[PDB]
């Protein structure tokens, strides 16, 4: 098709050529610019009824979202919907602006279809992102009503003494502009951050976040999700499940990047510090989804993320317990046509496997 035409040209020729000419962070920045300007191939794929998902108090036209980290500062939201994503997540956003780690801080592993990053929460800060989202607040309200919700992922400043107050500030400032908020406690690139996944610290943190969210006016009151690492102990996962059910957290995002280095990585840059994304993360993420779904008795919506670059990858996460999926790293290798590719392949597999739609497949592996 013209679809598989663009998919082949981007994957085989355009993206490898452009990535060969540019430093990885330069490629990221240009991508945000092109997306914000709508300089994108046609998204030929027409979302069908069988891809619609109702979760987190919203309609999602399709279950494929852009993961946090691509649009950290909310500059490219409308262009990301134009790419065919069913939902957009921006961030992480920190309270105050901060530069993040020194460059280079992004590394390509094309032999592994992976990336390693150590951006360190480079952020324009809440004030700048607030004003950027306010400029399109009513445009977003219409997109959300039309099944295209917006998520905002909150982080904490490097030098902050009170992590919970940083997240609370994010809820107050960006909560009113979001369909869902993400308490990102799983960056591998902020010292001490992943310790906030521990039981006593998570319960205190999430209580404060939920109190702040509950204090927002009804039309401005987002869902709250916790985004977790793929590197948790069994004890950590049990504790997170316990706290999420105790406090009525609305959902989980499973998973962030890994600080592991699976056996078999080939890229020259495999021993760089940072979080590993893409294909080597895929099954570690899927198995984290599977465990979190079971520990929460299928009662807590999961957004599955890590190494999705095909319909099969998306359906494996859905059958493991994800209601929605996200991708980022595949877009660095395949370019924008990957979104229609994943959607087309997912629709075909749902039909092949006897599912009426995405909803019927959620958690299907647990019922075998
Ligand atoms: C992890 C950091 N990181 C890297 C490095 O690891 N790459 N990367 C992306 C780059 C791109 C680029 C680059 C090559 C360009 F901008 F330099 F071309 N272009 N495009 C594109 C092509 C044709 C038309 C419209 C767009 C947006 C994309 O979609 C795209 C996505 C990405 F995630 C990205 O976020
Ligand atoms: C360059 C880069 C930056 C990221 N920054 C963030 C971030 O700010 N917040 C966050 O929650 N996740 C961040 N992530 C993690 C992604 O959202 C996602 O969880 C992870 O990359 C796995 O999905 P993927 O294999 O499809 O990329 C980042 C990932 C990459 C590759
Ligand atoms: O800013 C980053 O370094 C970043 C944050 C996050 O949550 N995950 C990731 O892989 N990198
Ligand atoms: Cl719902
Ligand atoms: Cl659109
Ligand atoms: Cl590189
Ligand atoms: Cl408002
Ligand atoms: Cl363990
Ligand atoms: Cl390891
Ligand atoms: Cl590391």
């Amino acid at each position: 098709a013209m679809a598989t035409g663009d998919e082949r040209f981007y994957a085989e020729h355009l993206m490898p050529t452009l990535q060969g000419l540019l430093d990885p962070e330069s490629a990221h920045r240009l991508a945000v610019r092109f997306t914000s300007l709508g300089l994108l191939p046609r998204a030929r794929f027409q979302d069908s009824d069988m891809l619609e998902v109702r979760v987190l108090g919203h309609k999602f036209r399709n279950p494929v979202g852009i993961a946090a980290g691509f649009d950290k500062h909310g500059e490219a939201v409308d262009g990301l919907y134009k790419m065919g994503f069913g939902f957009v997540e921006i961030g992480s956003v920190t309270p105050k602006p901060q530069e993040g780690n020194p460059r280079p801080r992004v590394f390509r592993l094309p032999e592994d279809q992976a990336v390693i990053n150590r951006y360190g929460f480079n952020s324009h800060g809440l004030s700048v992102v607030e004003h950027r989202l306010r400029a399109r607040q009513q445009k977003q309200a219409k997109l959300t009503e039309d099944g295209l919700p917006l998520g905002v992922n909150l982080g904490k400043n490097k030098t902050s003494v009170d992590a919970a107050e940083d997240y609370a500030e994010g809820v107050r400032v960006l909560g009113p502009l979001a369909d869902y908020l993400v308490v990102n406690v799983s960056s591998p690139n902020t010292a001490g951050l992943r310790s906030l996944q521990g039981k006593a610290e998570l319960r205190r943190l999430l209580t404060k976040v939920l109190q702040e969210r509950d204090g927002l006016r009804r039309v401005h009151r987002p869902a709250v999700l916790v985004k977790i690492a793929p590197d948790l102990t069994s004890q950590d996962k049990e504790d997170i499940a316990s706290v999420v059910k105790e406090l009525g957290i609305d959902g989980l995002i499973v998973t962030n990047t890994t600080v592991s280095r699976p056996a078999g990585l080939q890229g020259a840059l495999r021993s760089e510090t940072g979080g590993l994304s893409g294909k080597p993360l895929r099954d570690l993420s899927t198995q984290t989804i599977r465990e979190m779904y079971a520990l929460t008795q299928g009662r807590v919506p999961i957004i599955g993320v890590g190494g999705v670059s095909s319909g099969q990858d998306a359906l494996e996460k859905i059958r493991a317990g994800a209601s929605l999926v996200q991708l980022y790293t595949a877009l660095t290798f395949w370019g924008p046509p990957v979104v229609g590719k994943v959607k087309r392949e997912l629709e075909a597999l749902l039909k092949e496997q006897g599912f009426g739609g995405v909803t019927d497949a959620i958690g299907a592996d647990h019922r075998r």
